[PDB]
């Protein structure tokens, strides 16, 4: 069963701005997804202090970067808190706690797209480089779910079976044809060193077979 939803109007507008604005400094998408993964790891770390059983789904707190040249995908995986089905729809489909409104106003008043992470919507910078984004997530309180969107104002949610994660979130970027530099080991290393060198969890860059 696949459920299809419309993004809240302002999120669709935000996504269109990211896709259509001429803006060359696209590499910042990676810092933004790593920062979200770091935040999700801080959350599970904190919850586990009072309830150690929340780590029964995995004690390791880390971030993995997985390029795949054959599939033309870059995946950012974390063992963070993850999202229930309700969290997934709310967080990715609506303004929720984000600064979506402030960001679009800021862009009209001198801000630039690299400042997206100051507004709680850094995830959407994935659309600078990806034609489609799939988000696989597993929270201790729910089953595993797959969210997906190629923009256009809609997204889908379905249960995800056959490749269960212990806990966390996997953001799969189906790269645009002209954005394959983000699959190169040297490029990813350069971006991590430039923008994510102080993250408080191990970031492992996988090698291709
Ligand atoms: N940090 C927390 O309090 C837990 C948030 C849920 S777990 C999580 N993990 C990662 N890697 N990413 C997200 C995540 C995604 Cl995928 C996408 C969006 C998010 C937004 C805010 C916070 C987290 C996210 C708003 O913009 C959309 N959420």
């Amino acid at each position: 069963e696949v459920e299809t939803f419309a993004f809240q109007a302002e999120i669709a507008q935000l996504m269109s701005l990211i896709i259509n604005t001429f803006y060359s400094n696209k590499e910042i998408f990676l810092r933004e997804l790593i920062s979200n993964s770091s935040d999700a790891l801080d959350k599970i770390r904190y919850e586990s202090l009072t309830d150690p059983s929340k780590l029964d789904s995995g004690k390791e707190l880390h971030i993995n970067l997985i390029p795949n040249k054959q599939d033309r995908t870059l995946t950012i995986v974390d063992t963070g808190i993850g999202m229930t089905k309700a969290d997934l729809i709310n967080n990715l489909g609506t303004i929720a706690k984000s600064g979506t409104k402030a960001f679009m106003e800021a862009l009209q008043a001198g801000a630039d797209i690299s400042m997206i992470g100051q507004f709680g919507v850094g995830f959407y910078s994935a659309y600078l480089v990806a034609e489609k984004v799939t988000v696989i997530t597993k929270h201790n309180d729910d089953e595993q779910y797959a969210w997906e969107s190629s923009a256009g104002g809609s997204f889908t949610v379905r249960t995800d079976t056959g490749e269960p994660m212990g806990r966390g979130t996997k953001v799969i970027l189906h790269l645009k044809e002209d954005q394959t530099e983000y699959l190169e080991e040297r490029r990813i290393k350069e971006i991590v060193k430039k923008h994510s060198q102080f993250i408080g969890y191990p970031i492992t860059l996988f090698v291709e077979k």
